[PDB]
């Protein structure tokens, strides 16, 4: 039967588990489309990880240029404003190294050039685990978000190939095989992390981005963010959870039953 | 509050004040965004008549020139494009539309790019519509890239229309930001609002048929049944013979919302 | 027309049965020539190898289009992509001989760099119009969680290319030089999570795993320890659907269902 | 050594460089450019019954200042203008790339279109604009010139646009390239006789040459063809730059012929 | 031919080389980076402002890349450089600046960038546009060559209602500029004498502090004086700024364009 | 400053001699490490084979950057591009050994498909920052009538990437991973029509013709009765300028002259 084969493939051939995927790890990259996405999607989990003495590094794809409705606030000023804010925010969470790709907000390319930037940082830092948005989240209308999710996944895979971006090799950045990928802002989580006793810090980590979260905007966003973490919290029977989708690496390619975990 | 279901209910009713009962009721000006000449007529022809008849000003933006839409080996794309503009003029006349913006990107060649966003943003800023209609880019098995990109780009351009740093030369020359009230996505597998068009079906078909280059009698043998089947698909969801479906969601739902599928 | 049907279900059924003349009985029964489009060397074999053999045996002329050269598929730092592309061409010439395939078009886009553009559509179109195949097989570009841009793109470009092959204004220089418009009879999509037609391959399973292993550069002994169970498992996912040990699954739809059809998922 | 290479190792005829040509392709950016740049010479070659085929890169869509006239209608107009203009010159085949006026890409895709028409028609000569004309401000012109030269070279390479080879169209070696609209011609054609007819074939492009526009352009065109005439002591000329293939590449003394 | 040429220029085109900027009321100066207008034609900008010509800038890029300071992020440089251009503009009597905001080193060469320039030209209706000569020999900065070409292209395409047609549908109508003047040119045919404005120009350039430190100025002051002397000497003055102006015609299919 | 010069000629002389300290007697004199950038395999050897050997001999470390893979350089219908590129990699490894070159960076863009983009500048700038060379050699992109885009682009991109290698906001991830900005001392352009410095290669000519000839795929004998005559003529075009038999010509300029300098052609 298929069922026995599926069970055996997962337990005996792949050895993939969902009890804690995040355990073997002392270095991880958290990849974000915009300054503030790491905090919003997985702030809780970044602290929880900070404390185990996990080196948590960010890559931020874009500069946040466009994130204002203020006509006398230029894009260049805002980028500088949001750089501060993410440093303020990252300290609150225990992150101590941010890479800035500096692609303009709303103009993140979907290209080999961007994959190379991520490949270079991966091959350099050799993290055990990479986090990134789930690019298959229903109704996600931000291309910066979609593109981030796809390039993170492809870059993880390609970092392992020496014919991919072969100049890194020629200068002694060697192929690197990441251990796991964990996708946040996801509709299909299979691993939830409890953040009931870290919720308050996260909400604090998030309001540091003052440019994005004013008094008035925060009217809507506090409940929206309270609802979301409940949406996840309720899957494992706590108040506040953060959801991740973790799969076997094989399941990201030609796997007709990927949705069965 | 206690549970997710309560939170979710509180977020819709109170925080955003989200209602599906009557989302187009307040509109005064709408833009209907179409990949090719005929998509407004096919996708939402009855609703556009209803809107016009209520005195809503309905404006089209047509993304492409329909250059490819022929199997006639002696109808060149240019001649077809001219034929199809005259067909949309007549089609839009029947539905009471008086203004059409032609972007003129070649059929099958619609880019997915900042440049096309700026086109839509320009027109949105200038017209200041309360509502914008466009295809649903997540329609399953949709295989026309002009269709998917129209969906995506119309949704992106609505959001970007509000940001003064986005296409900043608009602002410098007098086109201020604009905040649209609603987006409604047609050609959708997931509607949450249905318009009864039973009384306007025959008019819809005549406005579609105005696209003569596209609908020969022979093709109409498959297409009338196809069109009736689709509107019955929609109609049946609110218990009427013929309907037109729309997906309308709060703005927040188009972004980082993992329970977006719960309306 | 279609005015005397009373319900959506009645209308859907009549549209399928009478207007579109669609069934999933034996979709491939009348195939004289088919093209199997694959992203990378080895894709047709893994995705639909059993079925290609079964078609070959019935005297169906089966032709590959291979989208990429496979340049990137090695962790061996001392193996260059050029050499690998040369190796993989020989592995496919040998896979294809096993399965009965006599012709391959190599588009040669570099592995991981397959563009999504009109220029690629034009290649696929030139060939489709040359060969005039009855059927075209390609990966399903909606496979959930499919993370390879080359796969997603081959799928979308296959479907689009099939459609645009019939348009004289698409790539009009093909027409000016004696390559007329062509109307393919069916598309079938492999590597699909929504198959609606399963081919029994229980018998030919061993010949299939051997057309696959022939891609030695991709399948060393230590990798086959994972890939053999994955492959058998995928094949019992499909066969189970029709209660056989081993199947290959395909999604087939009427051409109309690939455009503006909100009930396309009801087949 | 310059001479023991030109008229010895390569055999470079500047006396009558066309003459052996049975079939030639004229590549224009826009409808009308063939007639403007080399209409006199086109007629010459037709009268000698050499087969002259046009490839028009673009649709001429943007060529009007009339706010009432769509670019689609203009393209249809200019297509029939060109069919007429060509009828007057002995041209009985025009290939239409249908890239939009102002939007001609500079890419592999476009080289492929040209390479496909080259490999199918197996021309002896290709005519095209000189992409190095000083102060040429039209990107469609510059890019036509460069893509023409590059496609001619690439048509000879089987690994270039290889599907062409898979479906029957073989590699092809053009004999000569002739660049018109050139500041540096090394071959001039007396067209003093054909001049009233050149101006006729050009004027058939009614959309482009209103009586009022023609007030400026008749003098402009006459001045241009004199500029060429003067160089071989005739009244009306059309200039071409022809060089041996090799000079199109790493040749520091290219400007010496 | 010599007869034809003369007649064309003098009767048909009625082409002035005596004083081509005489009729100007509004001109746009198109610069690749903040400081190019001041560097390439800053004395002419002041001469024009003083005579009541409205001089408007279009700046193509943000100057994001113009620092060797590892701790100065490109965004901060851009903010700093807008402040600097506004200080520099004040001194030259320029009141309006359009910022395209394409990143320094990344200016596209595309229809999209043409549409920005066309929109501005349609809106502003200038009698003149100034831009770098895209054919300056040995020019190595892609942002400079492309401003050149794109300004020249945009000026011509601003007149075609099918080019960027949404402009016209929204009532930015087509517009025909009277002249183009190319600065940073090896081939000038009009020199303005700026001898008595030289000092003010050097001041307007130094307002771009981020770009002209003291050490840097040791090289650039002599460079700039050498360049104004190259031009000045052509009309027997100490310091000139050169421009190439041709008839619109000569920008296209004109094999004898190099005889002016 | 520069207020007491009286004419442009006086100003230009002083600017060259005193402010820029531009010397054309011995431009390469202080070289410890140079990079030679070539569009295709064989371009360094053809362009400057003699000079690279004169440099090697002196203990100058010469590093090659090859922009493309030479995929397209064949008329042989049964020789694929992949195999050609594998062949040319070894033709260049030999050719280089002959000239004393001990490192080659292969960017591996496909021949005829070298992009003119920020991405390629990033590759150059990566290698320049890593190697920290005193000098860079590249084809002169302004060669009149040069009709190969790969060649034009390589020269423009070389000149740009040398300027941009200095700027820490250009390709800022390099800086973040320990690759700092670098300032090359000189640029020398080969394949040039306007050289201002000629190297005598008369006693190295034979060795050059041989290192060129290691590119067997490119130079048959049919080809060579036409390409030895061509090369001997080119090296005499340069040699005759300094009255030796065979020379290699270069264009050298102060970095200032690569930007907004209307008197660039005066040197
Ligand atoms: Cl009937
Ligand atoms: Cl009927
Ligand atoms: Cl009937
Ligand atoms: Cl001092
Ligand atoms: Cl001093
Ligand atoms: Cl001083």
């Amino acid at each position: 039967t298929f069922e026995e084969a599926f069970n055996k493939l997962l337990k005996e051939v792949l050895e993939f588990n969902l009890e804690n995927p995040f355990e073997d790890a002392k270095k991880v990259i958290c990849i974000e489309p915009h300054p503030d996405d790491c905090a919003i999607g997985m702030g809780g989990t970044i602290k929880k990880l900070s404390d185990e003495g996990v080196e948590v590094i960010y890559i931020c794809m874009t500069d946040g240029y466009m994130g204002t409705t203020d006509e006398k606030l230029s894009g260049h000023e805002l980028a500088l404003i949001r750089r501060r804010e993410e440093e303020e925010s990252a300290k609150l969470l225990g992150v101590r190294k941010i890479y800035w790709l500096n692609y303009r907000d709303t103009e993140l390319p979907y290209s080999r050039e961007v994959r190379k930037d991520l490949v270079k940082i991966i091959r350099k830092e050799k993290p055990d685990g990479v986090f990134a948005p789930d690019p298959w989240l229903p109704y996600e209308s931000h291309p910066d978000h979609r593109r981030t999710g796809f390039l993170a996944i492809e870059s993880v895979a390609f970092s392992q190939l020496p014919n991919f971006s072969n100049i890194d090799i020629d200068i002694g950045l060697k192929p690197h095989s990441v251990s796991f990928i964990a996708l946040y802002y996801t509709h299909k989580p299979n691993y939830i992390v409890d953040i009931t006793d870290l919720m308050e810090l996260k909400l604090k980590a998030i309001r540091a981005h003052r440019s994005q979260f004013t008094d008035d905007i925060w009217e809507t966003w506090e409940p929206f963010l309270r609802t979301v973490t409940m949406f996840y919290g309720e899957k494992i029977g706590v108040r506040y959870g953060e959801g991740f989708r973790v799969m076997p690496g094989l399941f990201y390619h030609i796997t007709p039953f990927a949705d069965l975990i």
